[PDB]
């Protein structure tokens, strides 16, 4: 089992500087907005598995987009009722390859989205740009 | 329903240059760990709680430490079967508040918490450190 740990400590009001494996970035009311971050969690973690997978597929990666917008229940606590991703992948990417990393992503490799998964309405979409 | 938008992109190595609010910083495989940004969210998030809650409560606060520990399954997806979550208030804090502080933010006020906690075993702490 692998052991991640990060530390926080108050920077200023309500906001925290947070250490990390590649170092410390500030969190809270006067920093990273917490549930901003958490998508960042989300889209990122994805992002990796379909960078790789894309590569794997032999596929020509120019860039990856990936958009996230969540929408929070009025009363506490305040969580993602939904929460749509949309990922663009630019350059020599079949359609089909992008799908099959997504869904590899989304359905089995993506641990940031496996737990929220269980607590939210998931919209997935995703689209290729062919260029050269 | 408050909306949240982040948007991703590629910027080296199977790593994204996240746009948030308040800037844009890299996650993924060479800048900040997915999974410890998650443990980030979660804990900048409570972290806000808790300080306010504190501040509500009149106590006087020197510095909020909080310290988040992972374990994650081994196979995928690779999520926390566990997380620690250690808080420790310094100052002028009674124990019995930073409590209510704590069980008010992970039971009710944490967005990010709530949507993680039904696919975890969660572990929570907290001391405090009585200074001038």
């Amino acid at each position: 089992m692998e052991v991640k740990e990060v530390e926080l400590e108050l920077s200023s009001e309500a906001t925290f500087l947070s250490k990390t494996s590649i170092g410390e970035i500030t969190a809270g009311e006067k920093g990273l907005n917490p549930m901003e971050l958490l998508l960042v969690s989300i889209g990122s973690c994805s992002g990796v598995d379909v960078y790789h997978i894309l590569k794997k597929k032999r596929q020509e990666v120019k860039d990856i987009k990936i958009f996230l917008k969540g929408k929070r229940r009025e009363k506490h606590p305040k969580i993602y009722e939904e929460i749509e991703i949309k990922y663009v992948a630019v350059g020599k990417v079949e359609e089909k390859a992008l799908e099959q990393a997504v869904k590899l992503s989304t359905e089995k490799y993506c641990s940031v989205l496996a737990m929220v998964k269980p607590s939210t309405n998931l919209k997935i979409s995703w689209e290729v740009k062919w260029e050269e």
